[PDB]
């Protein structure tokens, strides 16, 4: 179950920075 | 302590989700 | 490991509110 967790954020750390990568692009057009 | 972790990580993913959703929305609405 | 866990779970949360203000800013322009 902890371990499980940790694998869940993690995944959610990489879809952290996909989103923010991609906020910079829409802010710039 | 479990559960505030587990309830947390549950927000995070349902937030994950919705900004997504308005980026997408943004992007291409 | 615990602390850890809290720690990198909070730094989500601030990305989180970051990046809700970031997107609502572009919505407005
Ligand atoms: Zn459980
Ligand atoms: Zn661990
Ligand atoms: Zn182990
Ligand atoms: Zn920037
Ligand atoms: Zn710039
Ligand atoms: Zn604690």
């Amino acid at each position: 179950e902890w371990e499980a967790l940790e694998k869940k954020l993690a995944a959610l750390e990489s879809k952290x920075q996909a989103l923010e990568k991609k906020l910079e692009a829409l802010e710039h057009g």
